[PDB]
């Protein structure tokens, strides 16, 4: 589902990419060649957000923005293939699940489940909500992977 109540404005800031899950081996394979620095959620100049991701490839600092569009409900947003992604969980102050699946194109093939937390080194009980919650959605354990991260580029 999507988060409750969802308040966009408590969602907003620096977010650390801790877990990862994804039935695409290419998109696995493309994250883990990498290094996680920091993401920043900020409000788009439509009702959506841009999520600015910051990473080392290579020891070169990167960063992509990605447009999320609204999506007709709060906490569901749209990403252009084009993929659903919606907040299904989050405290705001320490953690957010995060699903995206393909909505159209080729990418329908394509399901990802996210875990953002406020610090980069995210507490074990927040591991193991994040594992739950990817077992639940049919991931299976060996695609539930924890993202190598970098203090650089901060
Ligand atoms: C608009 C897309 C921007 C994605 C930036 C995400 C930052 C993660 C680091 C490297 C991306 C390389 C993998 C390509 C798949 C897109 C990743 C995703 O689902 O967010
Ligand atoms: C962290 C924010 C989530 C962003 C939502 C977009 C997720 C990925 C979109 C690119 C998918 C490329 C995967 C190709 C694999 C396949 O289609 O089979």
């Amino acid at each position: 589902s999507v988060q409750p109540n969802f308040q966009q404005d408590k969602f907003l800031g620096r977010w650390f990419s801790a877990g990862l899950a994804s039935n695409s081996s290419w998109l696995r394979e493309k994250k883990a060649a990498l290094s996680m620095a920091k993401s920043v959620v900020a409000p788009a100049t439509d009702g959506g957000l841009n999520l600015t991701s910051t990473f080392l490839r290579k020891n070169q600092c990167e960063t992509r923005t990605m447009l999320l569009q609204p999506a007709g409900s709060l906490g569901s947003y749209s990403y252009r293939s084009t993929y659903s992604v919606s907040v299904v969980e989050t405290d705001y102050d320490q953690y957010a699940l995060l699903y995206s699946q393909g909505s159209k194109g080729p990418g329908e093939d394509f399901r990802m489940a996210t875990l953002y937390s406020r610090t980069q080194t995210p507490r074990a009980e927040l591991k193991e909500k994040f594992t739950a919650f990817c077992k639940a959605q049919g991931f299976t354990e060996d695609t539930i992977v924890f993202l190598p991260q970098t203090d650089k580029c901060m």
